[PDB]
């Protein structure tokens, strides 16, 4: 009933998104539009979830976690179950699957969660892509004169592919009423594929935010009693 969403940020075209258990660049307005985009909600009475795996949790800076304006679940599977509140602002679950069951649950949440964001990290987001209902992919590209990172995560660009389509067109219309993007949508030949999204650049890099929604199904079953 709410959506769930991955949000990433990855390189092109192999979509490396980590190193060493850090973020391979520092975008100040890539990281912007993440703040953004996960704290802002249409409706001022609720807020947004984000999830995360416990690795990346631990990789946020201790002076900014939990992440203000949003409830934060860190997931391990060395913790109780399935969605306890552990400190203010603090979730813990032992199980991705089971926190966004639990979290969906009317009776739990009194509607007051927007969306459900997926903020990371490669473990997470291998067992994502059956669950999100859409991706928010920041495409990264080094400028020609910049030296590609060193990268050693990546996004599973094959299963992305296979189960949704890039509807990037769409992108205003979903984030949160409220923000401001300084790109135009664009579409670009970036070694063999078509990028299309909202360009910016910044340091060494251009990147486009992008969206990417569930390409429509087939009836084959549906559950009768
Ligand atoms: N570019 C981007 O947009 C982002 C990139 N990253 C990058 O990702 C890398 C980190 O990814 P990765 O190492 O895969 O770690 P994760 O952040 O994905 O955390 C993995 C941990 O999560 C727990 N976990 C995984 N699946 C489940 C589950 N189903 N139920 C309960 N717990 C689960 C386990 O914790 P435990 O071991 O305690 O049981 C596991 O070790 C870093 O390099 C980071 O920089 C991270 C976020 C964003
Ligand atoms: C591995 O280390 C991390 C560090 C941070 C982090 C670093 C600093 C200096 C400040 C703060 C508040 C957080 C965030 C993350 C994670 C939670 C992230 C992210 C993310 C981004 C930046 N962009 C898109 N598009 N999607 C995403 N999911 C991971």
């Amino acid at each position: 009933k709410v959506p769930v969403v991955g949000i990433v940020a990855a390189l092109l075209p192999e979509m490396g998104i980590g190193f060493q258990g850090n973020l391979p660049w520092r975008l100040a307005k890539e990281m912007k539009y993440f703040r953004e985009v996960t704290t802002l909600t249409n409706d001022n009475s609720k807020q947004n979830v984000v999830i995360m795996g416990r690795k990346t949790w631990e990789s946020i800076p201790q002076k900014f976690r939990p992440l203000p304006k949003r409830i934060n679940v860190v997931v391990s599977r060395s913790f109780d179950g399935e969605l306890r509140k552990v400190e203010d602002g603090i979730y813990h679950s032992n199980s991705l699957r089971n926190c966004l069951t639990a979290l969906q649950s009317s009776l739990a949440n009194e509607n007051k969660i927007e969306r459900i964001y997926i903020i990371g990290g490669g473990e997470i987001y291998r067992q994502s892509m059956d669950l999100a209902d859409h991706w928010l992919i920041t495409k990264i590209m080094p400028l020609p004169e910049t030296t590609i990172p060193q990268m050693d995560t990546f996004l599973q660009k094959q299963e992305l592919e296979q189960r949704f389509y890039d509807n990037s067109d769409k992108l205003v219309d979903f984030l949160p009423s409220s923000i401001q993007l300084e790109g135009r949508l664009t579409s670009q030949e970036w070694n063999g594929e078509l990028v299309k999204g909202l360009p910016v650049q910044e340091k060494g890099y251009q990147f486009y935010f992008t969206l990417y929604t569930k390409k429509l199904e087939h009836h084959h079953h549906h559950h009768h009693h």
